[PDB]
């Protein structure tokens, strides 16, 4: 389903939130750098841990 409940499973990477367009289209936004992208981060973009690396 749209899971249109509870905004919570684990989908993005850590920094990004899942927003919405005036048009409908999601679109996905990274609070740490600050970019929003219309396109999925998650194809080649794989988390590797979550430590302080550089």
């Amino acid at each position: 389903g749209s899971a249109k409940r509870k905004r919570v499973a684990g989908d993005l990477p850590y920094g990004w939130e899942q927003e919405t367009d005036e048009n409908g289209q999601v679109f996905f936004v990274d609070h740490i750098n600050k970019r929003t992208t219309y396109l999925d981060p998650r194809l080649a973009f794989t988390v590797d841990d979550n430590p302080t690396k550089p």
